[PDB]
């Protein structure tokens, strides 16, 4: 039906050349969505774009270091011009001899800033779509980042609902199957069929029970 | 009893001249604990130290901008020398025309870095105590910070338990009584009576129920 279709929906997925981001691009491409992605290494971008267009996938890309403010502004500029000022889906895929406090601080703030800024740059585009979706896809360092990201996600969901923008966060399992499998949940959340789903922070962990009591990632 | 006593326990509380930090200093001082606190404004520090010593409170202080690495190293140096290399309690009290992404990022990383670093600087001191305690006391900006801090708290609780160090996070209510009242929960958590309590992230919110269904701060 039309509710379970992502056909011709415009998507921006950061870091689409590898890992979950690459799996997310393919998942959406399988549904006939129009995707734009980015990466720092232009040759690997070229490599993926090549292997994709042959599979009949509608994907374009640009070189970008999403950790840099000016790079994020240019990226969204490229996206607005190619999608005609409208963007249906934004997949904020965060980047993945012992880390110090400065390292801890830097990685957490770089991740949180890129995701926050990217969402703000896309806001007007997402608003013009009339049915925009944002997905935040992202130990110790990761846990704290995830904790911050979930909150931002829940805030934007309430803050931008009147603009018709939904926001959800998704995390791969801690205890496992390929973690890339989560791409299908990401896709479902962006379907009209899931228009009432917002503010969710889902971790598809295997989970565990002790003495009959369940335990899951916090 | 001895389990519910904080008498002569050494405490470092950051930002003790105002708000909850000031309430925490007084709460512990009421229990006969020995406290060291800090602040950027030396005159207000002097003001509090004066009003405190008269009440018979055992509190010393030093000027410090906990947002600066070298300032945090000096602070812990002062604490180690005055408490004899041992520290029982560390109260990481975070600092409290619209914020941008850089502002968002800066405040969250400055808070998370100060708290993380301060805990690492105190670690050896807390370890030498044999029964150390750490408390992390701390919209949109706050929510994300809190989300990150809670995770760090839960991590240190598991990571440092073998050193005899417990770690818990406490947050004042969102929906209310003075928010400063939470100082008593902070004090309880640091008592030998609460030695088995670690890894907790407690928000003493008023809470609310809708149509019979409860809702609380995430």
């Amino acid at each position: 039906s039309q509710r379970w279709s992502l056909k011709a929906k415009t998507v921006l997925v950061t870091g689409g050349t590898k890992g979950i981001g690459h799996a997310i691009v393919e998942e959406f491409a399988g549904f006939g969505a129009v995707i734009h992605t980015c990466a720092r290494n232009e040759y690997e971008l070229n490599e993926c774009l090549s292997k994709w267009q042959k599979k009949g996938f509608q994907v374009t890309g640009s070189v970008c270091d999403a950790s840099l403010r000016p790079e994020r502004e240019k990226l969204m500029q490229t996206v607005s011009s190619m999608f005609g000022g409208k963007l249906d889906i934004l997949i904020n895929n965060l980047g993945a001899l012992d880390y110090t406090a400065e390292d801890f601080s830097f990685h957490i703030s770089t991740n949180l800033e890129s995701a926050y800024h990217l969402s703000q740059l896309a806001h007007p585009l997402l608003k013009a779509s009339g049915c925009g979706n944002i997905i935040f896809m992202s130990g110790s360092i990761y846990s704290a980042t995830k904790g911050a990201l979930n909150q931002l996600a829940r805030n934007l969901a309430c803050e931008w609902a009147s603009d018709g923008i939904r926001a959800n966060a998704v995390a791969p399992a801690v205890i496992a199957g390929e973690p890339e499998e989560v791409s299908s949940l990401v896709a479902f959340l962006c379907m009209p069929a899931a228009s009432y789903i917002t503010g969710q922070t889902i971790c598809v962990d295997g989970g565990l029970t002790v003495n009959g009591f369940s335990y899951q990632p916090q």
